[PDB]
């Protein structure tokens, strides 16, 4: 049964057949049970496993790298030399990383919890039923539940399903669901229908849903749906279908491994097109086994050289770093990819309550009537100070202090305002500060009768806490609070029956003291006060207070206008229908208008700026509220989303205007609005939709359940540090203080990341670039092998790794909240930035090379050879006569390859500090900005030393050490490149930046 909310107590039975005094018979229990399922949420399956770490080895360029892992292996043992501790490293360190980089991707335990695993934290584990198999009460597993029993519920009782009200045992049932209303006040509970077939879930006065707990009285109700039918099963199933995309970034990187696996195949071909003159040689001359050992050597140290493996690790390491700076700023990130991408926020939906305002609510204004006659109408406006729920304060009438006291209107304000009121004030010792008790509305007209004091009390006498309510509890001495009518959104208004004390106030019998809505209200009533005297209520006074209402509303004030209104001659005690709810609309009827209060929900201190950051940065701002459209748009006007005059017609709809247009409209309609007003449950995710159907990185916020949905649907999850633990769970980042400013700050944030990230990636992929270009000289040209795989490792690694991780310190730019959302479908490197890294990279690998050829041809302590005979070195012992010097040794020399290496560690050293900015010159910004750059680089040239002159390293890396006499050729080769960079960096802004 779904709409088991608008059917009689009778139907319920009457459809699942079901005795109220026995319950279900244990022959229903099983038939019922095997049609409708356990009540309980599916357990989350088709986990992760062994699986997941096959997932990792899906991609095309890790299979390509994998291969060089077997093809490494291969090589490895079939081999004559006799090499102990120092062969098998090749195929070693590369599974270090396969492993490695494989566990960086698989990690998705400690960094990201499941929401809908937190959600089954809100089903109980046994819950009270009766069956018809014995007589007393029998509790069993909420799972055992099913859609027909009639089940029992008490104070700090968890309900267990969506449960229909039967009968309300005690005085008055009241269920605290906050959970599905976010509204933390206890609700109270009826046993009539709700005639509306598709009310919203806060209509269903007569529902107990799952997951809800009474927070006082017990009932006895029937189940109407169980498990996935409920209304957090509901949500669940939302949740589940709801697939999660990867960030923009995360894209690219895979879209960038696709493109250099085209490249590591393009010329692994090419290598071998190039050896095509091999066809046109003879048998008798070398063998198979000799050329295949070259070719399938090159194509290992080929995947390695073009492969930045040092990357996945660097990113990491400068995301984890970036979590501990966004939780400073008051923004608790949950994945790690969310620090990046929330700099592409292109959309911000926020709530108003919380976020952009206070939520520290204050009567400012309020006006009674001063008199009527006839055409003439006088109003009596006032002013309230003290934006605090302290009664610290004073009241005025135009910029003068004034006695409310001396006003008969206002004594029964304070009246209607102490009366008609659940919540109280309290003082705290422990922040030494008064508190609030309930509704944030409530509170203030609290506040606001200990401010007037309109019967003079005394004031100074009283201490801090006695005094936290004294003007109101001499009001309760007067009238007894017999019975109130409670809040329903049908009339939108709240009253109290009250009954004199045995005082003798020229009380005429009882009264009823109403508050709402004021433009429904003032409908209400047939008469005015005017002091102490009466007059009935006529068309001119009508539009008078109106007209004050709308231009408290509309105007720049934006107060929440609340007409007190009360009721000289309600019925008596026996002709109300305590119970019925409907009937609460007549028995507050035939008012008579007393006066009005406007309170303001006061903006954040910092959002006035924080949503001009965002009108320069681009990003467009949407505000979701309950508010009325008119106080809502005024609210926009007044924070900086609306300007102050400027049309606003068709960028603000309310949630009964949005369902009224059609698919395509509502679609229209969230391109271009930014208030929404009165928003259904649905329509957080229904706006989500529309504004991901525009590529727009979404950002909605939310604190209950209801809102779980939108916000794992949105790109950034944005939830309130106050908020529940599923809207926490599903929440892509969490708001430490609930602040729409915090909420910007971590988006500004996440562009300066974004830049730094972006920088060390093209400085990697710059330095691969260059270790192809010299895999791809040395072996067109047939010469001695420039550089080894287990090299190059340990390059990209640790030579790269530390300068690279360290870029991320980088200073931000002054002018990056300036620039709009970069866009999803933009890429890394384009057209200048290609040819710029690829000129940089490419003369690495001349630099490599010539540093390896400079020994072999013209160096110092290097034998005097030919570049024509250099190029044939594979025939070392075949050529006796032209190979006339030394051992065959001497073309597969350590000394050659150390140049080459050391020439790419200085050059890499060299690139670091060129990527320090983009185009900015060194001359502009020294090389001593980054800190931690010079440490790492001084840390980098460290360990490069290290592997040269500690025994135990060089003879794994086949590299010997370097003198002066070396190493000086080795700066003349690698310092150009700053030159080079010096130059590229000036074209770009003069020849290029216009
Ligand atoms: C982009 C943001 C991702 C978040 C995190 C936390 C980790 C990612 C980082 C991704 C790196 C991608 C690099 C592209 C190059 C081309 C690929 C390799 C070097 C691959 O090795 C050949 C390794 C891929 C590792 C990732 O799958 C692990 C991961 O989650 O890292
Ligand atoms: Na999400």
């Amino acid at each position: 049964m779904e709409a088991a909310h608008s059917k009689s107590t009778e139907e319920c039975l009457a459809y699942f057949g079901v005795s109220e005094t026995t319950g279900l018979t244990p022959d229903q229990v099983k038939r019922h049970l095997e049609k409708y399922g356990h009540n309980e949420l599916p357990a989350e399956e088709g986990k992760s496993l062994w699986e997941l770490v096959i997932e990792q080895f899906e991609d095309l360029l890790v299979r390509i790298l994998l291969l060089a892992a077997c093809i490494s292996f291969v090589l490895a043992w079939f081999e004559e030399g006799e090499e102990t501790i120092t062969a098998f490293v090749e195929p070693f360190v590369i599974l270090l990383i396969l492993i490695a980089n494989a566990i960086v991707g698989v990690w998705q335990e400690r960094n990201a919890e499941n929401a809908i695993e937190a959600l089954k934290e809100y089903e109980p584990e046994m819950g009270k039923v009766y069956r018809a198999d014995r007589k007393s009460v029998q509790r069993i597993k909420a799972r055992d539940i099913v859609p027909g029993d009639i089940v029992e519920v008490a104070v700090g009782d968890k309900v267990p399903a969506d449960i229909r009200i039967l009968s309300i045992k005690s005085t008055t049932l009241r269920v605290d669901q906050s959970i599905l209303t976010g509204e933390s006040v206890s609700v109270i509970k009826h046993t009539e229908p709700v005639p509306d077939p598709r009310a919203v879930n806060q209509d269903k006065k007569n529902m107990l849903f799952s997951g809800t707990n009474i927070a006082a009285g017990k009932a006895l109700g029937i189940v109407a749906t169980t498990g996935v039918s409920t209304e957090i099963g509901k949500i669940r199933d939302q949740m589940a279908a709801t697939e999660q995309d990867k960030t923009p970034l995360q894209q690219k990187l895979d879209e960038f491994g696709e493109q250099l696996s085209k490249v590591i195949s393009l010329i692994c071909v090419a290598v071998w097109l190039i050896n095509i003159g091999h066809f046109n040689d003879p048998v008798h001359g070398g063998s198979w086994i000799r050329g295949a050992i070259y070719y399938f050597k090159i194509a290992v140290a080929l995947a390695v050289a073009a492969i930045p493996e040092g990357l996945p690790a660097v990113i990491t390491t400068c995301l984890a770093l970036g979590t501990r700076r966004m939780a400073k700023k008051n923004a608790i990130v949950r994945s790690l990819p969310s620090v990046e991408t929330l700099g592409c926020t292109s959309v911000i939906c926020s709530d108003k309550t919380g976020t952009l305002t206070t939520n520290q609510m204050s009567v400012c204004k309020m006006f009674i009537i001063d008199k009527v006659d006839g055409d003439f109408c006088s109003l009596n406006e006032f002013s309230i100070t003290g934006s605090t729920y302290a009664p610290e304060g004073e009241v005025l009438k135009n910029d003068k202090p004034i006695r409310s006291g001396q006003f008969d209107g206002l004594v029964e304000l304070a009246t209607i305002c102490a009366l008609c009121n659940d919540s109280s004030l309290d003082f705290n010792e422990t922040k030494g500060v008064y508190e609030k008790v309930g509704e944030a509305t409530e509170t203030a007209l609290t506040t606001l009768v200990e401010k007037m004091n309109v019967f003079n009390t005394e004031v100074r006498n009283l201490s801090k806490v006695e005094r936290a309510n004294a003007c109101n509890s001499v009001i309760r001495q007067l009238m007894k609070k017999e019975f109130t009518l409670e809040f329903s959104r049908d009339r939108k208004s709240m009253s109290v029956y009250c009954s004199p004390a045995k005082s003798s106030r020229a009380a005429v019998g009882n009264k009823m003291f109403v508050k709402g809505a004021p433009e429904g209200v003032i409908d209400r009533c047939n008469y005015v006060r005017v002091g102490t005297t009466r007059v009935p209520m006529t068309g001119p006074v009508k539009e008078k207070i109106l007209s004050v209402i709308k231009e408290w509303g509309t105007g720049r004030d934006t107060l929440r206008c609340l007409a007190l209104a009360t009721r000289d001659t309600p019925p008596k005690r026996e002709e109300m229908v305590l119970d019925d709810s409907s009937r609460f609309m007549e028995y507050e009827t035939d008012l008579t208008f007393v006066g009005v209060v406007g309170m303001l929900d006061p903006p954040r201190k910092e959002v006035m700026g924080s949503i001009q950051l965002c009108r320069d940065a681009g990003i467009r701002v949407i505000m979701i509220t309950g508010d009325n459209k008119g106080t809502a748009i005024a609210i926009c006007r007044r924070i900086g989303i609306f300007g102050e005059n400027e049309e606003v017609a068709d960028r603000a709809y309310t949630g009964r205007e949005f369902d009224d247009l059609p698919l395509a409209e509502q679609r229209e309609a969230c391109r271009r609005a930014c208030c929404f007003a009165r928003v259904e449950p649905s329509h957080k995710s229904k706006i989500v939709e529309y504004l991901q159907s525009y590529d727009e990185i979404t950002a909605m916020t939310g604190d209950g359940v209801n809102d779980a949905p939108a916000l794992k649907k949105a790109e950034i999850g944005i939830a309130m540090g106050s908020g529940t633990a599923v809207a926490k769970t599903a929440s892509e980042m969490v708001l430490a203080d609930d602040n729409f400013s915090t909420i910007v700050a971590a988006v500004e944030e996440g562009r300066a990341i974004y830049n730094n990230m972006k920088q060390f990636i093209r400085y990697l992929i710059s330095s691969n670039v260059g270790e192809v270009v010299c895999i791809f000289l040395t072996a067109a040209l047939g010469l001695p092998e420039a550089l080894i795989p287990v090299q190059l490792l340990w390059v990209n690694l640790v030579t790269d790794g530390l300068p690279a991780t360290a870029l991320g310190f980088n200073p931000p730019d002054l002018d990056i909240m300036d620039r709009p959302p970069r866009s999803p479908k933009e890429p890394l490197i384009s057209g200048w930035l290609f040819f710029r890294y690829m000129a940089i990279g490419g003369y690495v690998g001349a630099a490599t090379v010539g540093a390896a050829a400079w020994w072999f041809m013209y160096a110092e302590d290097g034998p005097g050879v030919t570049y024509h005979q250099l190029t044939h070195f594979m025939q070392c012992t075949e050529d006796h006569p032209h190979f006339e010097g030394l051992d065959c040794e001497i073309f597969e020399a350590p000394e050659p390859m150390t140049m080459a290496l050391s020439v790419l560690v200085t050059i890499e050293m060299c690139n670091a500090l060129n990527s320090l900015s983009e185009n900015q010159s060194l001359m502009r910004m020294p090389p001593w900005v980054n800190i931690w750059l010079l440490g790492s680089i001084c840390l980098s040239m460290s360990l490069h030393f290290l592997i040269l002159y500690v025994d135990p390293l060089p003879m794994i890396f086949k590299l010997k050490a370097l003198d002066l006499t070396q190493w000086l050729m080795v700066l003349k080769i690698s310092l150009p490149v700053i030159g080079l960079d010096e130059i590229l960096k000036f074209i770009a802004r003069n020849y290029l930046e216009g």
